[PDB]
């Protein structure tokens, strides 16, 4: 059992390249716009404490260049909403995509095409931490790079990326350019919250592990939702929901395995531990497999 | 690091379903010719042992439906090369991208597209084991899906899909048809050889290790080769090649750590463990990351 990603080719039929000055990043052209993050049009200096307004009202159409592979696409207009700049261009894309943005939940999961200077270069799986932040992969020059979920034929995106943690963690925007958490577009030092551990995939993976055949981990031993929770918490787990009982009723179902005995399970590893012993081959607990995730597999 | 997949979109646009009776599975549209295994000519009593030649005698063109979705495309020619059917079709594929057919050697890593009725439903990265297995996600339908790897737009195709062994682990060949290991394409159980450690991909771990800051296993040693060999099976580790020692010459330069020597501290884990030491925040060696894959992610 391993993360798979979404196929990439709809969406790296939409990445361009987006340079103001010396910087440069990936933008997302759909229909006849390219949605970027808006410190492009920073300078070095300019990122410390950036005056967006300031900086925007500044530029004009023709500072902007966006290359589409070697072809450039004339910039016709340009607007900004939240941390996103909206570059309209005098030419559609017709590789476009059915879309929609999303906003999405923590603990739900999506996959990243990592992107420098407009070209495609990998894609994997990452969840929306409790935190906010994501366990991305991101280099100088990822910036634009987008998560997306797939849904019938319609691309729903959902990350854009812009900017890494001093703990190595990555922090970006909903596609209206609205940060995941509270950090900003400057380039200063920032720290998240708490990184709490998404108990409901945990669970999911738990079951699949089960699915698989490794079962070493469970008990005869019971829970009642409220005890378990009191667990979780002391451990930096996130509450289970009963929504989230519910919709692990399905592995649940398949296995054989109350929701609950499943907690009761959990509950043990958390407070013995795992002793050398692996589950799917890891030595932690994985929790960035959705339910979704895990019977789109099993 | 994290398993990270090429991007799938130029292997996306050459996946087809090709269908015999009721049997579908996937293949590769690739110019004017679609590749696929060529168990899509057997029904379910022919599976046990299959005469492949005898069955591809009874069939002709006008037997095989191959659609790219639901446009079908003519078949004007068929034949056979070792496990895989090719069926020559009446139009070239507009969307072939630059490629190359390559032979993997175990340790490499590649990208699947796991694909079924030939939609693709999930990207993800394999390691080709040592005993010529992968473990992938591949359910009912899943024949013909593809490994590769992209270098500079261009798709080197490693992998076509053809079954499951007993022990949940699976098995293929390459784009000529040539299975990796020594399985074949039959509805029986077959056993695959005892797995090992893909050592060559351990120490492109230890190298990444050392990149980032990590290096209290660094010791003032060094070893042979066939001395580093010979310990290493006492451990269950694949014996290095010089194939081996020559795609770890990148990192060895980047760090100036001699190949021979990130063995001899190798070694010295082996024998003495971690005790309770981490490498990379892990006290578990990681071997599916290759030399290349450790390059690409540091840069």
């Amino acid at each position: 059992f391993r993360k798979m990603a979404f196929p990439s080719g709809k969406v790296e039929g939409c990445m361009v390249q987006v340079t103001c000055g010396t910087t440069t990043l990936n933008g997302l052209w759909l229909d006849d716009v390219v949605y970027c993050p808006r410190h492009v049009i920073c300078t070095s200096e300019d990122m410390l404490n950036p005056n967006y307004e300031d900086l925007l009202i500044r530029k004009s159409n023709h500072n902007f260049l966006v290359q589409a592979g070697n072809v450039q696409l004339r910039v016709i207009g340009h607007s900004m909403q939240n941390c996103v700049l909206k570059l309209k261009v005098d030419t559609a894309n017709p590789k476009t995509p059915k879309y929609k943005f999303v906003r999405i939940q923590p603990g739900q999961t999506f996959s990243v095409l990592a992107c420098y200077n407009g070209s495609p270069s990998g894609v994997y799986q990452c969840a929306m931490r409790p935190n906010f932040t994501i366990k991305g992969s991101f280099l100088n020059g990822s910036c634009g790079s987008v998560g997306f979920n797939i849904d019938y034929d319609c691309v729903s995106f959902c990350y854009m990326h812009h900017m890494e943690l001093p703990t190595g963690v990555h922090a970006g925007t909903d596609l209206e350019g609205n940060f995941y958490g509270p950090f900003v577009d400057r380039q200063t030092a920032q720290a998240a919250g708490t990184d709490t551990t998404i108990t409901v995939n945990v669970l999911a993976w738990l079951y699949a592990a089960v699915i698989n055949g490794d079962r070493w981990f469970l008990n005869r031993f019971t829970t009642t939702l409220n005890d378990f929770n009191l667990v979780a918490m002391k451990y930096n787990y996130e509450p289970l929901t009963q929504d989230h009982v519910d919709i692990l009723g399905p592995l649940s179902a398949q296995t054989g395995i109350a929701v609950l005995d499943m907690c009761a399970s959990l509950k043990e590893l958390l407070q013995n531990g795992m002793n050398g012993r692996t589950i799917l081959g890891s030595a932690l607990l994985e929790d960035e497999f959705t339910p979704f995730d895990v019977v789109r597999q099993c």
